């Protein structure tokens, strides 16, 4: 193998592979690319009772991270004019006309801003009709705009209003559109049965494995390999090899749109100012800015260089996605246990700041 192989081989199994025994995790996916060349390394088993190894074709639920495939679709059709993000969810769904939530713009709403929806719906809010019920019966709380609260009903609202404007359903928005016009080629919303051999089990704390909620799917509800993740984070450092109209969404999901200490939220991503401290990139996952509402500032100018990362896990799955647009650079961690949000963040850290240029 290429020198540059066996470098980012050993940076990975330094920082990634100790972590598998660490905290029993059956298995592990870490890609790199760096100046549009990828490297893959894969751990363990996608299925313990299988005996199956991770490869290339092993599908991983993204969990949370599912959200930057949201952004890109709402970036998609902001800029192909199917909405704006000034609109309100009324303007489509039009049982919401009408109702508190309809003052909530979709920018807020894409960035968790609308003053009163926490990390999840109620736990009675259990099917797509009492999804409906619950937004028509909302009220507001803290001033809309001002505050963020990280909320999969928040954007999952977002990904419903994004799919209604395109007039198809979310899944078939990601699967049949965005999909696509990224290159993705076992990306999914729904894994079908041709692929349910190369789907990996998830495994719990107790290292069971199990097997969503309503509107989950832009919340939470994309699966994909890591050659696919690697091609996505490459259409993130190289939107200008693309065609315009998923160029433009790209590069929407990449605007900051305002300002939590050190963090800039953008559309699905987070983004910094470069280089970020690795404390910086610890706090962006604290528990006060994961489960409180915290005020929002304004940007002044948005930083003049810029790095962008989200994590994302399922309850028995976890994943890591950052790049470095001035690097030419980025990386993703795919496994099928979780392991906390802090360990991939140093990790990560560890291989970016260690790699030769
Ligand atoms: C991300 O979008 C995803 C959450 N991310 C993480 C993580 O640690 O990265 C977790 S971890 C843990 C598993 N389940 C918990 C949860 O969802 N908490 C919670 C908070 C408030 C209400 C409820 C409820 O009523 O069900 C649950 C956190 C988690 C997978 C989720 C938010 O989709």
């Amino acid at each position: 193998n290429t020198p540059k192989d066996q470098e980012i081989k050993k940076l990975v199994d330094q920082n990634f592979k100790p972590l598998l025994e660490k905290y029993d995790v059956p298995g592990m996916a870490v890609g790199v690319i760096q100046n549009n060349k990828k490297y893959e390394m894969y751990y363990g088993l996608q299925s313990v009772q299988d005996k199956k190894a991770v490869n290339s074709s092993t599908i991983f639920e993204l969990g949370s991270v599912s959200k930057l495939f949201t952004a890109t679709a709402g970036g998609y059709a902001k800029n192909k004019g199917k909405i704006s993000f000034d609109d309100t969810p009324g303007k489509y769904w039009k049982e919401l006309k009408n109702t508190p939530i309809d003052q909530v713009n979709l920018l807020q709403l894409a960035t968790y801003t609308s003053g009163n929806l926490a990390l999840q719906f109620p736990d009675e809010v259990k099917t797509d009709q009492q999804v409906l019920t619950f937004f028509k019966d909302w009220k507001p709380k803290n001033s809309i705009g001002e505050y963020r609260q990280y909320s999969n009903p928040s954007i999952g609202l977002f990904g419903k209003v994004v799919a209604l404007s395109m007039n198809k359903p979310f899944d078939q928005v990601l699967e049949k559109t965005i999909f696509p016009a990224l290159g993705l080629k076992h990306s999914y919303v729904n894994v079908p049965k041709t692929q349910m051999q190369n789907y990996a089990f998830g495994y719990n704390q107790e290292n069971q494995p199990i097997r969503p909620g309503p509107l989950g799917a832009p919340a939470y509800g994309v699966k994909s390999t890591l050659p696919d993740m690697l091609s996505f984070i490459h259409a993130n450092l190289n939107p200008q090899k693309y065609p315009a109209d998923i160029q433009r969404a790209i590069n929407e999901t990449h605007q900051g749109r305002y300002q939590v200490n050190t963090m800039y939220q953008a559309l699905g991503w987070e983004e910094f100012s470069y280089p970020a401290t690795l404390q910086t990139l610890l706090d962006s996952n604290s528990e006060q800015i994961v489960m409180k509402p915290n005020k929002v500032t304004a940007i002044s100018k948005e930083p003049s260089v810029k790095m962008y990362h989200k994590t994302g896990s399922t309850n028995r799955f976890g994943t890591y996605v950052v790049f470095i647009p001035k690097e030419n650079i980025g990386l993703v961690m795919l496994t099928n246990k979780r392991i906390p949000n802090e360990e991939r963040i140093k990790a990560a850290y560890a291989v970016l700041n260690a790699i030769k240029k």
